[PDB]
This record gives structure tokens, sequence and C-alpha cells, in this order.
């Protein structure tokens, strides 16, 4: 029997077959009281033991949220849609141990991401298993409360403060440090790790205390807290929450009447209505995320790092080459994920209007300028293209690179990353390339399992992300070998220098897309 | 020597230059003295005079006013006139080879100078080394500049505008009545002029007038495309209205406004012509060309768009530090007696100096696009892109927008790209090949080898000096000597030009593209 003593019971797994071994798994460990009832909008509540042995053998229910019905019976889309029943009990936490039992792993903590109001940890493609049997470190993934369920904001009010899915994710990093050793792990070796929200969320607990103690290194993927949609200021999340009271019928005096109104809503009745909190909201809107609560965040993100107030450690970060893309068939005019998508200046004119609806005149055609500089103007797919690369600069690839090198200034090891490989199985079309989110299947394994009809490249691919991850969480260093490996050099503010990663040749460049982000950095901000 | 006008007789002068003998006449009249009651009217024809006129000392130059920024210093005096001022100026003068030619082909210069100023007797403008090396008749002519040359009120004929380039129309017309009488084929001139002097030149090509009276144009550092090259109807009677405030001449019609003016002392009205228009920058063009219904029917860049203008080769070039010589003349921090290092503050407010009118989002896209630095350390940064702003702006990237036009309707354009820096400039390094600086090598100053100059420019002189007889003779400008490069036709596609310097004079396509891109295509939305 497969049976670990945890400081809040025993609990009991399950066994999997992964490459000739074998993968111990506890799916759906609880490690908090459920956020349900006159807990709603609070911060998570700690455990109490429990007398029998829980049965950590399925995925757990996944936090509520709506659902992407954008394209159904399409995998594109729905892949991301979670896969386990919802319900406000959701805070589970799954643990993906190498067989034999090690004896002081390192642990990897995956915070999945989904614009702070989507996403679960159950997914297919953050199964830890191959990471686990693969690079023998321990993988563990948490659920955690999105929208405003888990981000409504009256400051300063312990019934509705903020932050509680933060929050949520911080309390599972808690019980890895409490109860990780009993299962393998080292508490002293635990990297966080996560995609978009997610690596927004890592990098914001690299600011926060709360959460310094609680791990060792950070890998972000196409995400950061600088990036523009990631943190709502302390003022526009206190006005969101009173329009969500509004549209409920909700609306009182004190604020303690407001939550006490919303605590009888739905959560049905909750989600209809978060969409229309912000007025003119663009296909990246974050209706209800991280906002300066003076708990979790004692101020501003971007001012705690120009004043390096941060933990101090190695980082790795990086971003995909199509970020983009898969925002404008959410609502760009022209755009289909079932056409080329050929677009006018005109419809990229329009296109800018749904991106940036608060954006002046002038700074539209600034905008707009600095992205038609052709080098062949015959070539019809340019405005297609130049559209892609301005929702995908502006939004992460230029905030991620801003980041690292603010980061990098303190003396601390950071290395930066461009994915540039298409998936051979991506549902989408050709011309959205290299997509947001689509280098997690790579990261986590997927292309090892060779009856999945993936091409022996991207399996090489596929293994050698994973073993230089799993090496910077181990050792600092994402290198692969020693010998026959091109050394990943460390990001540094003056020659910042990173790693291509694709199939055909992976090599050390500089200076990602300068001549673009050097508008948004220095120009855009003055408009 | 003596020829017979059509008008009289002229006496003129030999002149030994380089071993052989130059025939020059200096000092010819070709319409009569705009004194008193033709004070703002265009240029009357000469009558017939018995005895014989002595063209042999350089004439009276216009009146206009003197730069004297920097008193003693040769770099600023060298520009200013050489003769004694009045408005009794209508005088050109004629270079020929010795032994008198047969049919040769005429070079006619109009000197630059902002409209304002400028004499066709300066030393940079000296015609005899052009006809002893290459055996053509060169001709140049004064015509009237300030106000009393471009005072407009439109439909009145006491003054009509534009009467500085009927002055030039009337000189060309002298050539065509005259030139064979001395040697010249009326049927072969070219026009060429620098700055002012070529946005004269491009105009002539676009006035019906003035097509039957010249074959082929050169334009040096302008065209009339240039943001400084003509004034709207609107600021062209603004600025006269607010000339007769400044002289006490402000009357309730327009013909007593004349009548005032024709009794002002032309000291009265040179000293106000600065204050005509309130926000001025060192580029500033207080009376020049307009759209008079008569040189001009209408808006030059209308005529250019719609093919109504003459059809001939064009030979078009700029220098590569077009703007540095109007940063010291208004820009802070500026100066020509130190290295002119400045900040980005400083930097910002030469910006204002010279976009007085445009928006603090306009001058902040002008400053970014202008500092995508190649390397962030040289602390020459920001006074070479305010240098490369004002030169782009006003003369780079017009001249260019001037070519491609010209030559999308069937016409052979050729551009160049002056690169050498004179070894004898008065102006400091900083300043680089400055504008006005290549009129010493087209002119052939170089040849002249007790000049102090270097063995390189008289070579480089040579090739220019060849290069631009070869384009007026034949309307290629193909150099005879083997080892030359060939120079190609500017075309709309491709865009090649010409870059000159010592060195090696390669063959380039696009000039200053990114940076030309922000001018045409975004500047005029801010
Ligand atoms: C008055 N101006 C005085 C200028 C001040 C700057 C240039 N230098 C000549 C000079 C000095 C030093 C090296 C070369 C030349 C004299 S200007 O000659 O009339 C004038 C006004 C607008 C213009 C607009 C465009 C072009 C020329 C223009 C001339
Ligand atoms: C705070 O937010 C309010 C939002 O009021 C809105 O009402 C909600 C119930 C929801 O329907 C939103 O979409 C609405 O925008 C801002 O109110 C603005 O001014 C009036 C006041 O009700 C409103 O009708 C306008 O639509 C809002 N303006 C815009 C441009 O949408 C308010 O300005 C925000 N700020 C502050 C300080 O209160
Ligand atoms: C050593 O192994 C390489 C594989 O490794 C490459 O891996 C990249 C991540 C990067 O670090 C790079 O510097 C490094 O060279 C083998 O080379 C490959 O060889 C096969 C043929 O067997 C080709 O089909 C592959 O395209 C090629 N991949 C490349 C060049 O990236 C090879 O087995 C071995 N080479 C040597 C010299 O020992
Ligand atoms: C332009 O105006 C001049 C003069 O303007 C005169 O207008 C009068 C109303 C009066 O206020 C007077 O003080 C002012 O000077 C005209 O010349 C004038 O012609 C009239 C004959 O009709 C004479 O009686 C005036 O003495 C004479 N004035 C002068 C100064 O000579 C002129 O005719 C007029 N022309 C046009 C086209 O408007
Ligand atoms: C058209 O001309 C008017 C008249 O302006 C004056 O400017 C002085 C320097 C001087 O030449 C004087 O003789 C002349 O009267 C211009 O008007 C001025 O505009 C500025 C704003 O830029 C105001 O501050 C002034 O008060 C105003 N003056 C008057 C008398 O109204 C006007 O700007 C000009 N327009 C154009 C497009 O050139
Ligand atoms: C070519 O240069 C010589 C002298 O070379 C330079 O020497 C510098 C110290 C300075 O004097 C500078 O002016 C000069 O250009 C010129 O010869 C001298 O010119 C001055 C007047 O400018 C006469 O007074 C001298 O007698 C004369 N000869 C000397 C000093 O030996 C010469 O004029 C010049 N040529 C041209 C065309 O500019
Ligand atoms: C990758 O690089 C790290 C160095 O950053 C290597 O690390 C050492 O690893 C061994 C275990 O094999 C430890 O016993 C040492 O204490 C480590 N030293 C340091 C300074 O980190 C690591 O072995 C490398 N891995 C590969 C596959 O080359
Ligand atoms: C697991 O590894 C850690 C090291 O990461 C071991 O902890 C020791 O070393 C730490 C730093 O290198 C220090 O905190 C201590 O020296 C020590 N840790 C203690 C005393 O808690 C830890 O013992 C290992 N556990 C094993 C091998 O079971
Ligand atoms: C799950 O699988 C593991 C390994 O495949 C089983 O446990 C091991 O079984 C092997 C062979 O029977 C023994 O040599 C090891 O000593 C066992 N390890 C432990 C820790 O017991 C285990 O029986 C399987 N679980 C089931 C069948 O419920
Ligand atoms: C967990 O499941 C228990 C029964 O499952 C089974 O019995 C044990 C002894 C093992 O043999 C296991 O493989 C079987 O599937 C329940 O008795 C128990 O109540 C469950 N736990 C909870 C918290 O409900
Ligand atoms: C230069 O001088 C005389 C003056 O009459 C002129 O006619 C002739 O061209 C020249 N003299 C020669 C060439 O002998
Ligand atoms: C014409 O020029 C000659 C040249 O010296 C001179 O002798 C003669 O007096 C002049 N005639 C005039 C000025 O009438
Ligand atoms: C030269 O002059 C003659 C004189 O009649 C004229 O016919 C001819 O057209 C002119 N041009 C050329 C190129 O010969
Ligand atoms: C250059 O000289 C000018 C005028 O004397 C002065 O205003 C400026 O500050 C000086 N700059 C430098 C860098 O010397
Ligand atoms: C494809 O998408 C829609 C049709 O469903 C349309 O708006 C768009 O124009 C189409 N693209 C084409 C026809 O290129
Ligand atoms: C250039 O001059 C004329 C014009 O084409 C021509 O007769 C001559 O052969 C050309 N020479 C060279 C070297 O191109
Ligand atoms: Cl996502
Ligand atoms: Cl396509
Ligand atoms: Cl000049
Ligand atoms: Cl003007
Ligand atoms: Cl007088």
């Amino acid at each position: 029997d497969i049976i670990i003593a945890t400081k809040n019971g025993k609990v009991r797994g399950m066994n999997l077959t992964v490459f000739g071994g074998t993968v111990t798994a506890f799916l759906g460990i609880p490690y908090a009281q459920p956020p349900l009832g006159r807990l709603r909008f609070k911060k998570p509540q700690s455990l109490t033991k429990w007398s029998d042995i829980w049965n950590a053998t399925k995925y757990a229910n996944s936090c509520c949220q709506n659902i992407d019905q954008s394209f159904p019976g399409f995998h594109g889309s729905e892949m991301w849609n979670p896969n386990t029943d919802l319900s406000e009990d959701c805070l589970y936490l799954n643990v993906w141990i190498p067989a034999p039992k090690p004896k002081n792993a390192t642990v990897l903590i995956w915070i999945y991401g989904g614009g702070f109001q989507t996403g679960t940890s159950s997914l297919h493609v953050y199964d830890g298993k191959f990471l686990a049997r693969v690079e023998r470190v321990i993988v563990v993934s948490m659920n955690y409360r999105v929208g405003a369920l888990g981000f409504l904001a009256l400051p300063g009010n312990p019934e509705a403060p903020g932050n509680m899915g933060l929050f949520d994710q911080q309390l599972a990093l808690q019980w890895v440090q409490k109860n990780i050793a009993a299962f393998g792990g080292n508490p002293k070796s635990v990297t966080l790790f996560g995609e978009s929200a997610g690596a927004a969320s890592v990098s914001l607990h690299l600011l926060s205390p709360g959460s310094h103690s609680l791990f060792t290194r950070a890998i972000l993927q196409s995400g950061s807290f600088n990036a523009p949609w990631a943190v709502t200021s302390l003022y526009e999340a206190r006005n969101r929450t009173l329009n969500l009271a509004k549209l409920t019928g909700c609306s009182r005096e004190n604020e303690t009447e407001i939550i006490k109104c919303l605590r009888n809503k739905d959560p049905q009745e909750i989600l209809l209505n978060e969409a229309f909190v912000v007025p003119y909201g663009t296909p990246l809107s974050v209706n209800f995320g991280p906002t300066v609560d003076g708990d979790f965040l004692t101020d501003m993100p971007d001012i705690l790092l120009e004043l390096g107030q941060f933990k101090k450690t190695q980082i790795l970060v990086g971003v995909n080459k199509d970020e983009g893309t898969a925002f404008l068939v959410y609502g760009a005019p022209g755009f289909s994920k079932d056409n080329n998508s050929i677009i006018t200046r005109k419809e990229f004119q329009e296109g800018l209007k749904i991106f940036f609806p608060g954006v002046s005149e002038f700074g539209k055609e600034s905008i707009l300028f600095h992205y038609t500089d052709w080098v062949d103007d015959q070539r019809p797919e340019n405005y297609r293209e130049a559209l892609g690369d301005v929702v995908g600069d502006y939004n992460f690839i230029c905030p991620a690179l801003e980041f690292t090198k603010k980061f990098s200034e303190w003396g601390n090891n950071a290395f930066f990353y461009y994915f540039e490989h298409r998936s051979s199985k991506l549902p989408w079309p050709e011309w959205m390339g290299v997509m947001h989110g689509y280098e997690i299947e790579f990261v986590f394994g997927l292309p090892l399992e060779r009856r999945d009809n993936y091409t022996k490249a991207e399996e090489i691919l596929s293994r050698s992300i994973v073993k230089r991850w799993a090496n910077f969480a181990k050792y600092g260093n994402p290198n692969e070998t020693q010998n026959n490996s091109t050394s990943w050099p460390v990001f540094k503010s003056t020659e910042q220098k990173y790693l291509t990663l694709n199939t055909e040749s992976t090599r050390i460049m500089t200076k990602l897309r300068a001549q673009q982000c050097r508008f948004w950095t220095s120009f855009f901000p003055k408009v």
C-alpha cells in the first residue's frame, strides 16, 4: 500500500507506469479549509487533522470560473478548459514523486496561468509524471481561487482584502515546507515555475516577504508582474468591486454589508457579472486580479523592484516568438482561426482600437508607424503579422525583458530564453506560429512519449528543455551537459545575452527585439 | 575686345587662367534699374544705348542685410556682398573660352542666400575656371532679394510677388537673344544653383514662361518642396501688412501701401524684414516665392504631382552635413568656437527653436526617432542628432522626394551625395561637410595650385567640374577618364545615387531612407 503520513493525517497514493518505471502520485491533497460560506472572499484558513486515510487517487475540483466556448469541439481552445467538476471547494494540491522514493529530491512547484480568471492544475499539459520519472524531481501543483472569488478587493477589510488566490498559492508553499520531506523532498531546494498569470504570480512571490522563506529559485514563462495586465492599482480594484455589487444587487452602505450580501449570491451569478466591471475591455482584460493589498504586496510592484526589495536568488525567464497571435481571434476584425487572416491597413487600425481603447489617435498612429517599416511592402501578410507583434511585444516580451534586466542589476544570475519552435500537433493555423502557452507541453516532457505522434526532433528538444529546467532547479544553472552543449550565459544588463530554443540550432543572441521594445519603454509611456 | 548686344555694345577684358585666356564681360545690364516707381514691379525690358558699355567690373549687388554675426571671421563674411549695395543691381556676367567658341553649351548660375541675401560676384561663383577647363560659357545674374524682390500683394501689378524670380527669367531671356553673339548655343543651356538658387532653378522647371529658356537643370542642396521654399498666400499677406505697420505705411487700400513703401529709405525696408514673422527660426524666409498667378499659376506641389512642368534631365544632390550651419545661429549650447557638446534637455531646446509651432508630442517623436544610438556612450550623439534633424527635414529629404516624383514622369534624373570636407573650411570640425561648401569644387577653385588645397581636392574638383559640364553638353554626368565610376539614373524603385569624396566614389541606394520615412509618413500627422 502507498501511504505517507502528513501533519494533517495520512494520505494514500497511486502508482503510475512511465517509461518502464514507476511514479508515485498523490492527486488532490487538500491544503486548506474549503473557502465556503462565511469563508468566501477571505484568505485560506489552515487545515485541521483528519482521522482516516485521505485517498489522493484522483484530481480534485477546479475552482469556479467561466469557460471558453468560442470554438466548441476545438481542441485548441478546450484543452485549456477545466477537466474536472467546478466548485468553491477547490483548495487541493497534487504531488508526483519518483520511484524508488528519493532521499532528498529537489521540488518543482507549478503555478498555472489563465489571466487570474481561469485555470486548473489537472490539465493534461501540466502532468508532472514525466519530470518526476526522467529527472528525479518531486513535482507539485495547486488549485487556487481565480476570478472575483480569488481577487475581489475591499483593501484593508479582512472580509475581502484582495490577493486571496495569491495567498492560496502561498499556503500550498507552506504545506510543501511542512510536509514534502515526508515524501522524499528537500524543503531547502524548491523551485517555483509557472506560465502567464502563473509566471506573474511567481514574480510576485519574489517581492512578497511572506513567500521569501518558502522557495529557493524561480522560473517565469511568458509573464511577469510588470506586464500591463498583471497588477490592478489600489483603487481601480475597489471600484470594480463596487460595480460588481451594483451589478448583482448588493450595493450597501458599510463594506461588510456588501460582502455579507455577495456571500449569499450563487457562484454563477457572480461569474456572469465579472465581464461587466470594466467599461471597455481588451481581449487581455484582467477583471479581478492582484492588487496592492498592503499585506501580500506592500507597494506597487514596480517600486519594490526598483528599490531592490525582493528575494535575492537566481531566475530563469523567457518568452515565445508569437505571444500575441492567440489574442487576435478573440475580437480583432478580420481574424479567424479558419482562414489565413490577411488584413488591411484599416483592419489594422481597428485592431489597435480593440487592444488600445484608451490611447489617443496620435498614440495609435505612432504605434502603427513603428511597426510598418516593411522589409518587403509587397508581402500581403505584413499587417497580420505586425498586429500580432504589437500585442506580443507590449503585453509579454518587452516587460519580461525589462523585468529580467532590472532584476539582474542587483547581483543575482538571470537566464533568458526565446522559445522558437511550433508544435507539430498544434491545432491552430500556421499564421499564428509559436503561440502563447505552447512551450508548456515541451517543458513538461509530453514529447518524450513516443506513443503520441511527436517528431523525433521534438523529443530531443523536449528532453533538452526538461533537463535544463530541472538542472536550474537543482543547481541554479540551466546546463544540459558539460560537453556537446551550448553554454547558456547569464543575462547581464549591458550585453543582454539570451539563448534561443528550437530544433534546428540553439544560439546565443543579444538584445532581443531592442528596436521594438525601445518604443514601449521610452515612447509609449510619454503618449 | 567688343561684342554687339541687341541693345548696344559692351567692352570686355582678358583673363589669364592656367596658361590660357578667358574673356570676361562683368556687369552687363539686362533690365532697367528698378528704382523709384519701379520698386516692387516686375523687371522692365531695357532700351538700346548708342555708345559702348564697359562691362569690366562687377556691378552693384542688390540691397540686402549683411551677416555680421562673426566680425572678421572668413567663414561668415565670405558670403557677404563684395560690391557696393544699391537698388540699381540688375546686371549679369558672362565668361567665354579663348579662342572664341562655336556653339558652346551655356551654364547659367543662380545663387542662393535664402531669397534674402546673395550676389553673383562672390569669389566662389567665379566662372573663369569653368570656361578655361571645359570650354563652356558661364553666365550669372543679380536678382532682387528680400522684400524688394518678393513683397507680394497677389493680383496687383505694382507689387505682384516673385519679382526676383522674374529678374532671373529676364536674364534667361537675355541669354536666348544674345548668347549667340558671344559664341554660345541658345538651344543648349543648363541652369544650376545652390540652396535658394537650386529652389529657384526647380521653380523655373514649373513656370511656363521659363520653359523655352533653358534645356537642363542642376539643383544643389535645394528644391521648391523644401519647407522654407514657398510662402503661402496667407502668410505672404500677413507679412506684407506687418512690414507696412513697422514702417508707418499701414494704409486702407493696397495702392497706397505701395506708394508709401516706395518712399521709404531702402534701409528702412531692409532693417524691418526681420520682424514680419513672430516665430522665426534660423531658416526663416521672410519674403520668398509665392503663388502669384503669373510665375506660378498654382501651388508647386500640385503642379508637380499633376505633371505640369518642363520635361528634361535633372541633376540633384545634397551635402552630408546640411544642418550644422544653422545650429550656430540660434540653437543653445552651439558655437563655432567650442565642440558644442549638448544634453538631452539642450536638444529639446534646439528643437523648440527650429519647430516653434509643433506640439510637445511631435517634438517628442522627432527626439525618439533620432536617438536610436548605435553607440550609447559617444557624448557627441545629441549634437549630431540635431544637425541631422535640421538637415534631413530642410534639405535632404525634400530633395530625394523631388527627384523621385520628377523621375517618375519618364525623365532622366541623377542624384549625388557630397561627403568631402574642404581642407580650408574656416568652420570647426564638428560642422562637417557644411551647407554651401561644395560650391568651390563645382566651380573649380581647387584647380588653382597656388591655393592651399590638397592634391586630392584638385583631383576631386576636376571630376565634379567634368561631370557637371558633361551633363550640360550631353545630358549625362559621365566622366571621360577611364578610371571613373559610371553614374546611373535615379529611379523610384532602386533609387541609386553617387557619393562624392576623395577616397572612392561608391554607388548606393535609398539615401537616408529610414530618417526620411519619418518626415514624409509621420511628421505631417502631428
Ligand atoms: C469607477 O467605476 C465606475 C463604473 O460605473 C460603471 O457602473 C458599473 C455598474 C458597470 O456597469 C461599469 O461598466 C460602469 O462603467 C466609473 O463610472 C463612470 O461614470 C458613470 C458613473 O456611474 C458611469 O455611468 C460611466 O459609464 C463611467 N465612465 C466610463 C468612462 O465608463 C468611475 O468613473 C470609476 N472611477 C471612480 C473614481 O469612481
Ligand atoms: C553531440 O551531440 C550533438 C547534439 O547536440 C547539440 O545540442 C544543442 C542543444 C546545442 O547544445 C548544440 O551546441 C549541440 O551541438 C549531436 O549533433 C547533432 O548531430 C545529428 C547527427 O547525429 C544531427 O542530425 C543534428 O542536427 C545535430 N544537432 C545540432 C547540430 O544541433 C552529435 O551526436 C554530437 N556531436 C559531436 C561532435 O560529438
Ligand atoms: C485708395 O485710397 C486712396 C486714398 O485713400 C483715401 O480714402 C478716403 C476715403 C479718405 O479717407 C482719404 O483720407 C484717404 O486718403 C485713393 O486716393 C484718393 O482719391 C480720392 C478721389 O476719389 C481723392 O479725393 C483723395 O484725395 C485721394 N487720396 C490720396 C491720399 O491720394 C485711391 O483712389 C484709392 N484707390 C482704390 C483703388 O481704392
Ligand atoms: C499674422 O500677423 C499677426 C500680426 O502680428 C505682429 O507680430 C510682431 C512680431 C510684429 O511683426 C508686429 O508688426 C505684428 O503686428 C500675428 O499676430 C500676433 O500673434 C502672436 C501669437 O503668435 C500674438 O502673441 C500677438 O499678440 C499677435 N499680434 C497681433 C497684433 O495680433 C499673427 O501671429 C500672424 N500669423 C501668422 C500665421 O503668421
Ligand atoms: C594660402 O595660404 C597662405 C598662408 O597659409 C596660411 O598661414 C596661416 C598662418 C594664416 O596666415 C592663413 O591666413 C594662411 O592662409 C596665404 O598667404 C598669406 O596671406 C596673407 C593674407 O591672408 C598675406 O599677408 C601673406 O603675405 C601671405 N603669404 C605668406 C604668409 O607667406 C595665401 O593667401 C593663401 N591663399 C589663398 C588663396 O587663400
Ligand atoms: C551542471 O552544472 C552544475 C554547476 O552549476 C554541476 O554541479 C555540481 O554537481 C555535482 C553533482 O553532479 C555536485 O556534487 C557539485 O557539488 C555541484 N557543484 C556546483 C558548484 O554546483 C552539474 O553537475 C552540471 N550537470 C551536468 C549534467 O553537467
Ligand atoms: C537535504 O539537503 C539539505 C541541503 O540543501 C540538507 O541540509 C543541510 O545543509 C544545509 C545547507 O547546505 C543547512 O541548512 C544545514 O547544514 C543542513 N540542514 C539542516 C540541518 O536542516 C539536509 O540535511 C538534506 N536532507 C537529507 C539528506 O535527508
Ligand atoms: C506500485 O509499483 C511499485 C513498483 O512497481 C510496487 O512496489 C515495489 O514492488 C517491487 C516489486 O514487487 C519491490 O521490489 C519493491 O520493494 C516495492 N517497493 C515498495 C516501496 O513497496 C507496488 O507494489 C505497486 N503498488 C501496488 C501494486 O499497489
Ligand atoms: C479511501 O478508500 C477506502 C477504500 O478504498 C480501499 O481500501 C483500502 C484498504 C485499499 O485497499 C484501497 O486500495 C481500496 O481502494 C475507504 O474505506 C476510505 O473511506 C476512503 N477515504 C475517504 C477519506 O473517504
Ligand atoms: C587677349 O588680349 C587681346 C586684347 O585685344 C584679345 O583681343 C585677345 O583675345 C588676347 N590676345 C591674344 C590672344 O594675343
Ligand atoms: C573702357 O575700358 C578701357 C579699358 O582700360 C578704358 O581705357 C576706357 O576709358 C573705358 N571707357 C569708358 C569707361 O568709357
Ligand atoms: C548648334 O548651333 C546650330 C546653329 O544653327 C544649331 O542649328 C544647332 O541646333 C545647335 N546645337 C547643336 C547640338 O549643334
Ligand atoms: C560653448 O560656447 C557657448 C558660447 O560661448 C556656450 O554657451 C556653451 O555653453 C559652450 N559649450 C561648451 C560645451 O563649451
Ligand atoms: C475569415 O473570417 C471571417 C469569416 O468567418 C471574416 O470576417 C474574415 O474576413 C475571413 N477572412 C478572409 C475572408 O480572408
Ligand atoms: C560620355 O559623353 C558622351 C555622352 O554620352 C558620349 O559621346 C561619350 O562616349 C561618353 N563617354 C564615356 C566615357 O562614357
Ligand atoms: Cl493560459
Ligand atoms: Cl499564410
Ligand atoms: Cl548660401
Ligand atoms: Cl516660409
Ligand atoms: Cl528711397
